[PDB]
């Protein structure tokens, strides 16, 4: 199997670990953060969002013992000091959010790993890969990114709408749930003033280049999309609101048939389709990175439409990151 | 196999149905509320608090088919028009919060049912039974009550404490989750001015009879306890705060030992014991009606202490309701 090492036992680092348990190809051998193996264990055991860990976790000699398997624990602030090779790591999952450039994330390879997958969009030219978008373009690069959560939701959809009706232009808006970067009450966020204001108290307009990034994963769409976001008071799962102009006219019943078909075939396991009266909680724990909501979307006419799709920014993305690791190996 | 009908397909009505699916002695044969079989099916398929129904459900002829079995659907507002006997209903789970007196609840007997179990404390002399307190005092009555979610938490604990060191007097406080009786924004609640205030915006002081009621199911304690509640912005899982004076002096480590023993034996399944740094969400879906939080409790001296216990006001209570049903059914 593929020996995976995690750096940053955060929301993504933890959920990636949880979901990694229901996989036969990958296996977590080591974890790094800045905590004691007893706190790390408490963090894995209880989750306010996805409930109690489904298995056993014990602390022993400063390391974890999850499901009877020893997980090496470290608390090194610098990635270059991780000696991942002492534990046989193949690919490293960069979930800290501090190492999204090649020079930063490469410390993992010089530390003994083989490849690295950033759990966020790269900040330099490091290639981004999206399941159902361009996984087929991976060219053996040793450091890759899995784009963002919003992109993993918008790319698979735009792709289907473009392949059937051709997208002239599109403007996206994602209503996102709160994340670890926000504040409980109005506090400092000097890189983004709006993002520091009380999360649970407001609807916070926010920026995102997830729409622009779709043109980089699907070049055909390059430059045709852009958008923004609204951070709202929910602990998880968000939804994208894409308004596009189409080349080849089509009725909603027709747009519906297109998505459902992809959802049933090529985009199976990535793009989903539903006609139910769902709400955000119905997706807490969802593995499909994009679930089309037939009943929520709306069209002004056969060439101007607003489509809506759901994504559990935590589980969907975390599962795809693992897919990318399996993809780039061997 | 006990056949049961549910009156009021609400939060408790619905969780009871879900809990019953894992039991082989109980069988839900009919359901009544004030809605269509298709809305009923939606209410059951999707739950914001406990996830998507874990099984199959379909609508047919105007009734539902859940897990290969057919459930009769009615929308009768007057319980006496239910003809429970047409489907062979043994016991009915009164879950509307509207028929909590023998008079109103007896209509279910008039309608064909042989026994009734109100999911709320009786409004009259109707006998209340609480698992871990007075189940063994059931004397064949046809109409009983499972008390409240709060009394089902306090009674089991108050008994281990009484039996071990004797309780002279106690005052209780329950930090309770929001319920269907509350409102989204400041609205009319003619019978509880505070309860009508925006649930999500306030810490709402509320009165309880759960404390006194403990003396009714544990006569020894009669008159020695009383209390109040605080309604806070959470969707589920509450906790009781018991401050008591003890006859026999006991260290906190003595008290814990007693609880842990009753929990690991005599009260196993009703009262639980933990020493972890738990929070409310860690109990969403908990079956034990009272989980003692060792680490949260505080003692002023060997005769004056504050004890803490957690309870999923939805899942534990709904499970014990099925317990009482199984109990009175012999
Ligand atoms: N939150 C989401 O829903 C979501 C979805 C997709 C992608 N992402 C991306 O994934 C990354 C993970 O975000 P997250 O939500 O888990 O955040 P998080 O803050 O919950 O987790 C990050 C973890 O990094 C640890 N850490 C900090 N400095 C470290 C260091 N020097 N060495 C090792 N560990 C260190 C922190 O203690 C923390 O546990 C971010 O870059 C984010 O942009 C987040
Ligand atoms: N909410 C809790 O956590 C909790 C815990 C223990 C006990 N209880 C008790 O259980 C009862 C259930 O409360 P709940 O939270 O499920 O409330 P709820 O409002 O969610 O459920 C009540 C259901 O009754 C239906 N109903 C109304 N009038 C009816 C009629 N004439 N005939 C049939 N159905 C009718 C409503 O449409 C609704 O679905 C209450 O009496 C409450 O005191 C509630």
């Amino acid at each position: 199997t593929i020996k995976v090492g995690i750096n940053g036992f955060g929301r993504i680092g933890r959920i990636v670990f949880r979901a990694a348990q229901k996989r036969s190809d990958i296996e977590i051998v080591a974890i790094n953060d800045l905590l004691d193996a007893d706190y790390m264990a408490y963090m894995l055991k209880y989750d306010s969002t996805h409930g109690r860990f489904d298995g056993t976790v014990e602390v022993k000699d400063g390391h974890l013992i999850v499901n009877g398997k020893k997980i090496r624990v470290t608390a090194e602030r610098d990635p270059a000091n991780l000696k991942w090779d002492e534990v046989g790591v193949d690919v490293v999952a960069e979930a800290t959010g501090l190492f999204l450039t090649d020079e930063t994330a490469r410390k993992h390879i010089t530390a003994g790993a083989k490849k690295v997958v950033m759990t966020g969009p790269s900040k330099d030219n490091t290639p981004m890969f999206v399941k159902g978008a361009n996984f087929d373009k991976y060219a053996g690069q040793d450091i890759v990114s899995n784009a963002s959560c919003t992109t993993n939701c918008l790319a698979p959809l735009a792709k289907v709408i473009n392949d059937n009706f051709g997208i002239i232009e599109g403007l996206m808006t994602t209503v996102h749930a709160t994340t670890a970067t926000q504040k409980t009450v109005d506090g400092p966020s000097h890189k983004d003033w709006r993002g520091g204001r009380g999360a649970s108290q407001n609807i916070i307009p926010s920026s995102t280049g997830a729409a622009k990034a779709v043109g980089k994963v699907l070049p055909e769409l390059n430059g045709k999309l852009t958008g923004m976001a609204f951070r709202v008071p929910t602990p998880n799962v968000s939804v994208v609101d894409l308004t596009v102009r189409l080349e080849k006219a089509a009725t909603y019943e027709q747009i519906k048939a297109a998505v459902k078909a992809a959802a049933e075939g090529e985009m199976k396991g990535v793009l989903g389709y539903t006609e139910d009266d769902v709400v955000s909680t119905d997706f807490n724990g969802e593995v499909c990175t994009s679930v089309f909501d037939a009943k929520a979307g709306i069209a002004l006419n056969d060439n101007f439409v607003k489509l809506v799709s759901w994504y559990d920014n935590e589980t969907g993305y975390s599962n795809k990151v693992l897919d990318l690791i399996a993809h780039i190996s061997k």
